């Protein structure tokens, strides 16, 4: 639990990002819980290109490393930790089918039972405010109350969790989730969900 | 027709379904028939984590080895041995496109010849259960009682034949039909079909 | 132009098709003009088993090699064959797109200028009969006479050209035109085209 | 900054293409600006068997190097460097998606504040005339004097920008954008889009 082993997870989980399809180009931002901050990407460098030295410490208060930049949205990485105090990594991407549905400004509903794995029968989908402020900050510690993934609308998705093995699974499922509403609504409004008694023993045998 | 050859033949599924894109995550359990009972995935381990130790043996009365945890869903994998005795390998997975449909709770009808791989005219759709209990694997053994592959509503696709390789290929074959039919659904409802006459013909000329 | 360097340029076709998103499983079938006959994948043979000996040789004749069953779908390259002189490649596979296209049993008209590739302002959609029969060769050569590849009603894709090279280009070039007219037709039908005059200079500007 | 490393980019970045999803058999060309002025992939010649002797010197006044040929699209490279003097590199391919929305005829509205990065509120969508030609290359000037990409009608996607890495980048953010507009558009027309308000401070973050 050194930092440069944190750090290569950092980066190990950009790759898995990339090539499980979920980040495009330089769009998805990873960061670990660390000290008395976090561990973040930085802005601007490609993946391909990032390297140990890269990854950006952000203490508690929001002062940054002297001569590193932290990615353009560090702000609501920030907002999670502190809302959600079990989460110890957060993954954002641009996914293609979450951000498809984030358009739409629509909550996922229970269509698969594998919704659960995020807390509850829905992904919701946090109102649009600009890309690192404090406005959107807020809308994030709100939908993270109760929900260990969220949508962003007109822009992406957020997932955090204990590790970032997990933290990765998670926003990947969501993945799969928004790609089964999109291909399904395509077809048939509303599309047939579980009702919340289903999920609600499905929520169950998860703890078991 | 050791158990290590057999162990390694499965975790080389899980594999190629992964290479495939049948298999997202820690979704998919393959099984193969071994002694009086089944070889199957354990639960939770990660598929490129997995070594042949892992594999779990779990006798004709449902008894799994010490030590090891079994899929949680291998009762629909006893399910489907018992209804149908020539199977020797089962493939489950979540695959995007059968899951859509299933979503839908629609069979799909004979849009393609190969559908008649399957055994019949239609691929079913088995009705929702809670995954790992009873009510899900009496769909499932009457789903399989004349097809070697079914949906299951909201959930996913189970797919059984002589070996490891036609199980996944077969799998494989039916996403493709998934994928199909979606596609086609989405500009015309209902889509073409072939006649009964003609996937019968199709049918003779597969077993010669 | 020895029959051993024709046969690993078949089996490197195999693979690329499958590189390329074009042929799942058992589906493709290749085949080169030779002698007086053909070279043509065989029956059964999953493609990463194929060796140079598993290439069949079928005579003008339709007599096969001793040993060997060829694909099942022989009889079509050989319509081909006989029906455009100046072919000396024909690759056969279901790919998705133009297979979807193919279910509603439709042409992809002119919606973009390179559909001009397969020589007309048109790919074909020829009749079902069933795999492997007179009266899908029928339908085939009749398809061929002035286009250079077709659909196959409930089926998939043949193309044919001057070499294996551009025959497997050609067929990924309809599977893309096929992919660009679904993705357009569900937004939008019909779609809008390109009017006979532009594609009559496109043609001349192809020869040059 | 000599001849032979700025053809290896353009060579890489033509792999790269292929590799991202954007580049669909011998579609896209790759220029970069040089001297009096420009570098360009050939015609013909597959990516995969290109070599750096293979790149062409088209001077300022069209003259092309003595034994090559240069892309067959050439004309419009020249229009991009001559209408946007801080271009210094072009990417021009036949993306799926892009092309998709090119056949609607419809510009990419703001579904998304990463539409921004074309330098404005949209991605227009220039009209059709046959490639090559002059006509061609004025719809392609005036699209790009205040946008860094265009789509062509019935054709496919132009980028430009200060290098290759970022031209390559943008290209590929521009079929992001198209894929999410052709997703959503399925379901609801019109996409619900970002205000011209939100999209200026988009843009000043950006410059920030
Ligand atoms: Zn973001
Ligand atoms: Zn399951
Ligand atoms: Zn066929
Ligand atoms: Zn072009």
């Amino acid at each position: 639990m050194e930092r440069n082993k944190l750090a290569r997870q950092i980066i190990d989980t950009c790759l898995e990002m990339t090539r499980l399809g979920l980040n495009q180009g330089t769009a998805g931002n990873v960061s670990v819980r660390y000290q008395d901050g976090m561990l973040i990407t930085p802005t601007g460098i490609p993946y391909e290109k990032l390297t140990e030295s890269h990854i950006v410490f952000i203490d508690g208060n929001g002062k940054h490393e002297e001569g590193k930049l932290p990615s353009s949205e560090w702000r609501f990485h920030m907002a999670a930790y502190q809302s959600r105090p079990d989460a110890n990594a957060v993954v954002h991407n641009h996914a293609v089918h979450c951000t498809a549905v984030s358009i739409l400004n629509r909550s996922i509903p229970a269509i698969h039972f594998m919704i659960a794995a995020a807390g509850g029968n829905s992904i919701p989908c946090a109102p649009y405010a600009t890309f690192g402020t404090r406005e959107l900050s807020e809308h994030v510690a709100l939908a993270l109350k109760n929900r260990k993934a969220t949508l962003l609308q007109h822009h992406g998705l957020i997932a955090c969790e204990v590790n970032l093995e997990k933290a990765l699974w998670l926003a990947h499922e969501v993945e799969v989730l928004a790609q089964l509403y999109l291909t399904t609504l395509a077809i048939t409004d509303p599309v047939p969900v579980l009702s919340d008694e289903e999920i609600a023993v499905v929520l169950e045998k998860f703890k078991t």
